[PDB]
């Protein structure tokens, strides 16, 4: 564009250029001279608007081709031009530019570093046009301060000024009533405040005061129903802080005024069916959502708003109950769509308000009112409101105990219910759990059951079944041990005629609950062989609006603070031969081949694999004709799970459901695996050039919760089998990292590595013996990807070199090797041009103060070495100046600084610690934390109990 550009810098010789371009769709060049060429246009300033009212429609695009490959220098200008050119003209057009330049998401993350001067004006930019406000300028203007304030280190705090008070000044009208001005401001509200809760307390009790009222009057759509449910989880604190304290009451009476006037109209549609919670046992993560007997689903993502707006009643309920039964108001309600709604939430409020004797009894009498109805639900959601009760030392009161055996046979007759029996299983697994029965009185309703394995018994063959019987199988043996082999005979012919794995009606109704862990552990006592091992938390993946929880229950306890509130195989001879019918049943379809019917198909071969070495000790012919016959359904899936259309991800169903078997991947644990059961070692095997298929034919959010989003769960999870299977084949790569998955690891296409840091992890923790190109060139890619302007302000990318640099805290601090210069080469980015920049986030000091504490505890002078300060000051000068979810991180881990120091040096170094805690003494919310780290050193050491306390006393 050379003489092209020459048109810019006339009148229409310079507007038939700018046209041109609009046909076509370094670049310094082009805008500056289309800058100044947007000058000369300024000055024609109604038959002049044509050449501005389009203009602006070239700096949307000239920049779409560059707006990746743009850098600092530039933009800086474009902002100061913007800026100048409106000191709507061509608003319309001006501002759709930056929401067309602010979803490179690495603009508002390289514009905030070095002073966040790039950050600064914009985001005055954007407030003072909102202060003005054509709505369409708005949707653009609010989409892209909320898209700049949506970044990891967006300084908040010296904007926060002004900022917080202009979203809610817009959503202080309440017309116009939803669209985008209510979810590209809502959703701000919640990244801007959550930044400041644990800092600046003084404006959010007094900002949230006004919220509530704006939160009581928002009752597709869901696009806004999950924010205002981000925004009660974020807030739940202070809504019981200010409870503590005359308006803001007479506001959350209308609040959970809403929670009954919306689960009204809603009775149909979807109010947490209950196929969306299980009743199992498995290990889960204590991060995970439960309710004290049940637990949401794993691997299910949209049912969470439900749970969500019930979790959040009974946390906002039961505190506008206690400060301030305003429930079981709306339980003699005699409204069903107000009754059925109090009748689940009842064990959400059974958590936190434990009531007494005025309202157990008052409770419990009229739900056995309800429990003896003939609806599926209310006979279902009943039974299971009660189970909730029974844990309590509040409920072994005698006065009421005839309901809970009332209701005992309520159950023992109602079995037998198909669309009503799984919640009735409950009821009688807590009451015998709960222990209201001696065990004489409680037998016949077992000896009947064990025994008749017909007449009400279990109907259904589920978790919540086969954890039932478990009990009174375990009850059948605890009185009369002798010839109770006899009792399990009852039972495993029951499964069996119960197990319907190739059916239509059970394993499409029912096929979502039983699971491969809940059904062998039933018969993993039988013989009395081995439970499964089940070591270490199940691996799953969440939902947004749960996955934005876990990035506040790290910080609610400070946040708490600032707010001061023969006889073997007598049955494995049954077991094997009854078994091979249920093979054939299956294998029916082996060769006749919906999706979820392959559920079952799905769900049935890891309930072999892990029972097929245990059905082989006795070769009646049928010991080998189990297990080369199990193995012919599998690969007849591995035959529809490659062939079909991947936007049914039924490639994901095989392994979400084969996700929970697979060991830690730490070898002392791998060989114990492989010298038990190659059966299901195979299964991973066939599998894994299984998964290669698709592979022979970016960033959902930039968060440190990529570990947990869909996306990396089938990606952290296919290379754990790749691994497994590459090592049953050929032991010759037990105890230390195979060379295939090290030399693939390189063929990840970027954010493929961010998304699998929590499995480079997880291998390389443990003890091994790397290649020599293997530690480095993952090393070697990770520095390649840290420094390329896309993850270099990266709070993934960031705390991933970090998270493999501490795996490597010995391959590089031994010596001079062609990786202990690679370390050190990256180590001076991090401490010295990463950290001063404001380069980081809140999320990577964490894991970078965490490798120092790491570094330490192994060399303590490696920065002593190099030429960089010190391994002990750096950590202090981060812990100065910092985000308050990076101090409160560290208040936690110092007390573990005074560990590596001889007694007589403790009361040395609390002068450095003492040194760089804050001392301001108007701001409070500074000096509350200093109090906060001198009491876990107390706590901690004691021979640093008298310094902190007289500190403590001082301030």
């Amino acid at each position: 564009f050379k003489e092209i550009e020459s048109h810019l810098v006339s009148a229409t010789a310079r507007k038939d250029a700018v046209e041109a371009l609009i046909a076509y769709f370094a670049y310094h060049r082009l805008f500056e001279a289309l800058f100044r060429c947007t000058l000369i246009e300024k000055e024609a300033y109604a038959a002049a608007a044509a050449r501005l009212e389009r203009c602006p429609e070239a700096l949307r695009l000239a920049v779409r081709h560059g707006v990746t490959t743009i850098r600092r220098k530039t933009a800086r200008a474009i902002i100061d031009h913007i800026v100048q050119v409106l000191p709507m003209p061509l608003l319309a057009g001006y501002v759709k530019v930056l929401y067309e330049f602010l979803d490179n998401p690495a603009s508002a993350e390289n514009i905030a570093a070095l002073s966040g001067e790039g950050w600064e004006v914009c985001v005055d930019f954007c407030i003072d046009v909102l202060s003005r406000f054509g709505t369409h300028v708005a949707v653009d203007v609010l989409s892209c301060l909320y898209m700049l304030c949506i970044a990891h280190n967006a300084p908040i705090q010296r904007k926060a000024d002004r900022l917080p008070h202009v979203v809610i000044q817009l959503l202080q009208l309440r017309q116009m009533k939803i669209g985008e001005l209510q979810k590209m401001a809502f959703a701000t509200f919640n990244i801007v405040f959550q930044r400041m809760q644990a800092e600046d307390v003084a404006l959010c009790k007094t900002l949230v005061k006004q919220v509530v009222p704006l939160l009581s009057h928002w009752w597709m759509l869901n696009s806004i129903r999950d924010e205002m449910l981000k925004t009660l989880y974020g807030t739940r604190l202070y809504i019981q802080a200010l409870l503590r304290e005359e308006s803001f009451p007479q506001d959350v009476e209308e609040l959970l005024d809403t929670l009954w006037c919306d689960y009204s109209r809603r009775e149909e549609r979807a109010r947490l069916q209950l196929d969306d919670i299980t009743f199992t046992n498995m290990l889960l993560p204590p991060d995970h959502p439960r309710t004290g007997i049940f637990s949401l689903r794993p691997h299910h993502t949209a049912g969470e708003q439900n749970w969500a707006l019930l979790e959040n009643l009974a946390i906002l309920e039961a505190a506008y109950s206690k400060h301030g039964n305003r429930v079981h108001q709306k339980l003699h309600s005699l409204d069903p769509a107000v009754r059925l709604s109090a009748l689940q939430l009842i064990p959400f409020l059974t958590r936190h308000k434990k009531p007494s004797l005025e309202d157990v009894a008052e409770t419990l009498e009229d739900l056995s009112k309800h429990v003896t109805a003939k609806q599926a639900i209310v006979a279902s959601w009943a039974m299971l409101a009660c189970s909730s009760l029974a844990i309590h030392e509040v409920s072994r009161h005698p006065s009421l105990s005839s309901s809970w055996k009332q209701l005992w046979q309520l159950a023992v007759r109602s079995l037998s219910l198909p669309p009503i029996s799984r919640a009735s299983c409950v009821l009688l697994n807590s009451i015998l759990k709960a222990n209201l029965i001696p065990r004489h009185e409680l037998a016949d309703d077992i000896n009947q059951i064990v025994t008749t394995a017909d007449i009400s018994g279990p109907a259904i063959l589920v978790d919540a079944s086969l954890g039932l019987m478990l009990n009174l199988l375990r009850f059948r043996n605890n009185m009369f041990p002798n010839a109770s082999q006899a009792t399990s005979n009852h039972i495993i012919r029951w499964v069996f005629v119960r197990w319907s794995p190739a059916e239509l009606t059970y394993a499409s109704l029912h096929g979502t609950h039983a699971t491969p862990y809940d059904l062998v552990n039933l018969l993993r006592a039988c013989y009395g062989i081995s439970p499964l091992v089940m070591a270490q938390p199940l691996r799953l993946f969440n939902g947004p609006i749960v996955l934005h929880w876990k990035e506040q229950a790290e910080m609610e306890p400070f946040i708490r603070y600032l707010l001061l509130l023969a006889g073997s195989n007598a049955s494995r001879r049954l077991a094997l031969e009854l078994f091979y019918p249920k093979v054939e049943e299956l294998q029916e379809l082996a060769e006749s081949w919906s999706m979820e019917r392959l559920r079952s198909m799905v769900l049935a071969c890891l309930t072999g694999a892990l029972l097929l070495p245990d059905l082989v000790n006795i070769n009646s012919s049928l010991s080998r004709d189990l297990e080369s016959a199990v193995f012919s359904i599998v690969d007849a899936t591995l035959k529809v799970i490659l062939n079909s259309p991947p936007s049914e991800n039924l490639f994901g169903m095989i392994l979400a459901s084969s996700a929970p078997y697979i060991p830690h991947l730490i070898e002392p644990e791998l060989i114990a695996l492989k010298r038990e059961r190659p059966h299901l070692l195979k299964f991973f095997g066939k599998l894994s050039e299984a998964l290669y298929e698709r592979s022979r034919r970016t960033l959902p959010r930039r968060d440190i919760l990529l570990s947990y989003t869909p996306e990396a769960f089938y990606l952290e999870t296919s290379l754990r089998i790749h691994f497994l299977d590459i090592i049953r084949l050929n032991d010759g790569e037990i105890g230390r990292i195979p060379e295939p998955i090290i030399n693939q690891l390189a063929g990840l296409s970027g954010e493929q590595f961010l998304c699998c840091r929590e499995f480079m992890r997880e291998i390389f923790t443990s003890d091994a013996i790397v290649p020599l190109g293997g530690a480095t060139t993952i090393l070697e890619t990770a520095g390649h990807i840290v420094s390329r302007y896309e993850y270099a302000c990266c709070e993934v990318a960031l705390c991933n070199c970090i998270d493999i640099m501490d795996s490597f805290i010995n391959l590089w601090t031994d010596n001079h090797f062609d990786i202990a210069e690679m370390a050190g080469d990256l180590y001076h980015y991090l401490v010295k041009q990463s950290l001063p920049n404001n380069s980081m986030s809140a999320a990577a000091q964490i894991r970078l103060a965490s490798l120092l504490l790491h570094l330490l505890e192994v060399k303590s002078e490696y920065a002593s070495n190099l030429g960089l300060p010190s391994s002990q000051s750096t950590l202090l000068k981060i812990l100065q100046d910092g985000p308050m979810k990076l101090k409160h991180y560290i208040g936690l881990e110092i007390p573990k600084l005074f560990g590596l120091y001889v007694l007589k040096t403790h009361d040395d170094i609390f002068v450095d610690v003492l040194e760089h805690l804050p001392s301001d003494p108007d701001v409070v919310e500074g000096l509350a934390f200093r109090l906060f780290v001198l009491a876990e050193l107390a706590c901690r050491w004691p021979t640093l109990l008298r310094r902190s306390i007289y500190h403590t006393f001082e301030i």
